[PDB]
């Protein structure tokens, strides 16, 4: 099939950085023959060499390639120069979620609702294709215009047939076996429901030592305000042993955990479709 031809850094008018990965910059870019604006993630064939992430930058490649939903970036082409990769991945305006986590402090039970849903979505079509995140948190979780989520950052994900995520949202079995699955994404899930209700993370210390202290112990707590059947699918999900987690394949799935009663009101069939509640 002729596909189009390559395109070069000089299609593209360079603007402000959007982010910085660990050996990548993300910088916000207009295509001139078109107007579209692209978040181009660049990196250097000599510090990927030099540092060994070959093997990172392909995978990463490959597991953006292979998704195809609205709740994801989208890689739409690559190319290089001599020195350089460029990913074109879709620009989210709005950005991270850790943005508005900050700016409005924390969420009403109607947003938490269709943020998680929306995230649980995401998840329950990253997991039906053998992928795993690895890293989720609301950085990673971005907004596009029309306030619909978009998951970025497959640098760190893997794809079922070795590294440990943001210390805030790892997960116990990561810290003990030095091994990860789905059940991973579900801990930090469980993480994220927690920070949108409370306005912090579950787990914090002084520093990462102290955190992972925390974590393998289960030691957090809910404030008093935190809404009961939002408590409730926390808890299911904040579980140490990792077969026992509210959506993993051993406690049968996406199924039970869409049924949750915290997303009674949710019509999971066409989220992106529906119109975001206001924050
Ligand atoms: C760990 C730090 C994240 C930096 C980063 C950002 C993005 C990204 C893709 N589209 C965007 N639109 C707006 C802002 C940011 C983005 N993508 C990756 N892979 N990494």
């Amino acid at each position: 099939p002729p596909q189009p031809r390559k395109k070069r850094p000089e299609d593209f008018k360079f603007g402000k950085i959007l982010g910085e990965g660990s050996f990548s910059t993300v910088v916000l870019a207009r295509e001139l023959a078109t107007s579209r604006e692209y978040a181009i993630k660049i990196l250097e064939k000599r510090h990927i060499i030099k540092e060994n992430k070959v093997p990172y930058v392909t995978r990463e490649r490959d597991v953006m390639s292979r998704l195809d939903h609205p709740f994801f970036v989208k890689l739409y082409f690559t190319f290089q120069d001599d020195e350089k990769l460029y990913f074109g991945l879709s620009y989210a305006k709005n950005g991270e979620l850790l943005k508005y986590i900050r700016k409005i402090g924390s969420f009403d039970e109607t947003c938490t609702r269709f943020y998680t849903a929306e995230i649980v979505s995401a998840l329950e079509y990253l997991h039906g294709k053998g992928i795993i995140h690895r890293d989720l948190k609301p950085e990673n979780i971005l907004l596009n215009e029309d306030m619909h989520i978009q998951i970025t950052d497959f640098g760190t994900a893997k794809v079922l047939s070795s590294f440990v995520g943001t210390a805030q949202y790892v997960s116990p079995e990561l810290l003990t076996e030095k091994s990860a699955c789905k059940s991973s994404d579900l801990w930090a899930l469980g993480c994220i429901i927690y920070q949108l209700v409370a306005g912090l993370p579950p787990f914090r210390a002084g520093n990462e030592y102290l955190i992972f202290q925390k974590i393998i112990k289960l030691e957090y707590d809910f404030p008093e305000k935190f809404f009961p059947k939002a408590r409730d699918l926390v808890e299911k999900l904040l579980v140490l042993d990792a077969t026992k987690r509210l959506g993993c394949e051993e406690m049968e799935g996406y199924g039970p955990l869409k049924a949750h009663p915290f997303f009674e009101s949710v019509t999971w069939e066409n989220l992106h479709q529906q119109t975001p509640p206001k924050l």
